[PDB]
């Protein structure tokens, strides 16, 4: 048998979170008279945040995170750069939506499996990790293992095949 490890982001839920975050943002006493933009590029899978200083960026980030929590979206699905791009008077950050599993994260998954000694095979393909084993009880252990760890982005488990 097998199962797929996946990392999917429901954009629908994300657009919802960004709307909430713009409503909070428009009532912020400390942002009155201050440029501050929180936009979603649904085609690019990016959330662009722009304001007048790195501090204020941090402040926008807390809003964002504060909106995922309200929408029960896991914040770690956001890939937020450490540095800001400074343009004239403005500073911004392109925040990436973690849609799927890139090789780097897949290798952290595959590595964890090797280390757990569970007798299952891993195939890094597409944007997922397929876990194949003789034993369903082992496959379940794998699920608990990956759930327990903090590799860095949320995972889902589907396509259980016999
Ligand atoms: C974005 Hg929350
Ligand atoms: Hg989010």
């Amino acid at each position: 048998p097998s199962f797929d490890i996946v990392s999917e982001i429901t954009l629908h839920e994300v657009r919802n979170a960004v709307e909430n975050a713009n409503r909070v943002l428009s009532t912020r006493y400390d942002f009155r008279g201050v440029e501050a933009v929180i936009e979603l590029n649904e085609k690019n899978e990016t959330i662009k945040i722009t304001t007048e200083s790195d501090f204020q960026l941090e402040q926008l980030i807390e809003i964002l995170i504060g909106s995922c929590i309200k929408r029960g979206i896991e914040h770690s699905s956001l890939d937020i750069p450490a540095e800001s791009e400074h343009h004239g008077k403005l500073y911004s950050k392109e925040i990436k939506l973690k849609q799927g599993i890139e090789t780097e994260m897949a290798k952290k998954i595959t590595k964890l499996v090797k280390d757990s000694k569970i007798k299952v095979q891993t195939q890094i393909q597409g944007e997922q990790v397929r876990v194949t084993g003789k034993s369903r009880d082992d496959l379940q252990a794998v699920i608990q293992l990956v759930k327990s760890a903090e590799l860095g982005q949320p995972f889902q488990f589907n396509n259980f095949r016999d």
